[PDB]
């Protein structure tokens, strides 16, 4: 079987908190919500791994960047654009970039520029589905907040919210608030930045674990994933469909999304994550040609097979994956 | 006590670097390795060089920007084209070069050669709130017929050349019915000359120059009318005026805006300012708006094109007071 097309959804690398802790005397050098140095290296290493699999092993892609063969699209965020660029430095490293005729390398160290296309979230025809916020809070309380598990988890924790509010300096009125605090505390642990003084190690771990749980609860309902990921999954199906049709130089599509993108797509496919996607996580759609006009799609999460209920495994026939996507999109 | 003038904000509109033709010549056996309408190796170096110049000015001399990239201080926006995206990225490799990139905590460089990633934001032309004003083809042809084809000069140049359209069409493999079609052929022929690509068999050296010269004339004619510029450039100029206005309030970290535009973007902006171009903007062309703090909440804007002062009739020079420029922009937008 021959690899003839691939789509990669990546999340961005290690980042600084969206929300700083007012009670902590620590400045994030990179600024808030920004890709860190480790974040860049993570994406670059993933780009290096992609070069090995798509260029050295399969020859899906040429050794040097060839216009028309790849399409790279990012969401409208510094961290996703810089993640795409870091990864692409791995896929097409310095030393592969072009040389002026009879001259020197065009850029220092023969770097290879690759266009990273983007659209504002409100105008994104490919990755981001923006929904009227009055309808998101209606979806959330219908399929997430109203559930027995959500209400019960908020109830066990909220007596601690006033203390946690005072110690973190962020008002926590509900589990939704606690989640943002947990995501921040976690980034704080990764980078061994100071924690709020007096906030207990047991509370730190409870708030962080609760934030991950709350994160996954919001991504898990297939009804939520259909609203948010139908547009993205329709575009991925159309790219895989075009890839089988032999007609274009395009062999590879790279979409620099976030953790919500990845969790939402896997949930859309009926394989919701129990755990938050680690930094530079990958959802891959690999299109295989059997030679007897039989096209299959292998779907992986960080290189691991995704068991899709509708397909009974990680491998779907191409038309079957397309119908799954259009069946989900029309709910 | 009394303070020297300080550069407190800048906006650059750049043209992309050297590119392959948009329209190839069917009759010439020369394949553009990069694909059509794409930035070449020479184009990347041109942008990188401009970036090195920008670093000297904005970083080493004025300290408008920090030595190492700081999120929030710079905003880079590109049109939705591979050539403008790759031009911005090449230039940024000059502005924040390998060696200024971040280090991981272990003290190793995050990327090879300590490369510094910089986000280049973009929108499709149809959805661009910053650079591109989209105009329906029919509305464009109405504007062309009112302000460009209506001139005696346009009609006279088309009538003097249209004799050779049948010959030139056969020789180029491109259909030419008018000066507008001819302009496309001349841009392509010019790119052939730049790269010493073969010219179409039988097309005379004199006819080459005439077509290239006619294409430049045709291009400047379409950009010249202020009414055309007001339609295409009102939105861009409004945003640039808002950027400068926000720079004067000095509440925001934003110090620098880079706009990866096209030759039309530059031509249309200068035409909008009442200083329409005579000559086609070369590759890696730059329109600069520099915001100066004169020390007592008096702010001036200097406008330059490729290092030369732009004479703005309404401002009576290259230097405008910030509100006067802001008013010029809004009165043009209200036409």
């Amino acid at each position: 079987d021959k690899l003839i097309f691939a789509v990669d959804i990546i999340r961005h690398g290690d980042r600084t908190p969206i929300v700083a802790l007012p009670t902590v005397n620590y400045q994030w050098q990179e600024g808030l919500g920004q890709l860190t140095a480790e974040g860049m290296q993570q994406e670059y290493k993933m780009g290096v791994a992609f070069r090995k699999k798509y260029i050295e092993e399969s020859h899906l892609l040429p050794e040097h960047y060839e216009y028309g063969t790849i399409y790279v699209r990012s969401t409208d965020y510094a961290r996703t654009l810089m993640s795409a660029q870091s990864l692409l430095m791995g896929l097409y490293p310095p030393g592969t970039g072009p040389t002026i005729p009879a001259g020197t390398s065009a850029l220092p160290h023969a770097f290879q520029p690759i266009p990273v296309f983007s659209a504002p979230s409100k105008y994104d025809e490919v990755i981001i589905q923006q929904v009227d916020r009055k309808e998101r809070e209606k979806l959330m309380e219908q399929y997430v907040f109203s559930t027995r598990e959500w209400q019960q988890k908020n109830n066990e924790l909220k007596d601690k919210y006033p203390l946690w509010s005072r110690l973190t300096g962020i008002n926590i009125d509900n589990l939704g608030d606690l989640e943002t605090v947990g995501h921040t505390l976690y980034i704080h642990q990764i980078h061994n930045a100071p924690m709020p003084e007096g906030l207990a190690s047991n509370d730190i771990e409870t708030i962080i674990n609760s934030a991950e749980w709350a994160f996954m609860a919001q991504e898990k309902p297939q009804q939520i994933a259909n609203v948010y990921s139908s547009k993205l999954m329709t575009n991925i199906a159309d790219y895989l469909n075009s890839g089988s049709m032999k007609k274009s130089k395009l062999k590879y599509v790279l979409l620099s999304a976030h953790d919500t993108t990845i969790a939402s797509v896997l949930s859309f496919l009926g394989a919701p994550l129990e755990k938050s996607p680690p930094y530079a996580s990958n959802v891959n759609f690999s299109l295989y040609d059997n030679g007897a006009n039989y096209y299959t799609v292998k779907i992986t999460y960080n290189g691991n097979p995704v068991s899709i209920p509708a397909c009974g495994g990680s491998v779907c026939e191409l038309q079957q994956l397309i119908n799954l996507v259009h069946d989900s999109k029309n709910s």
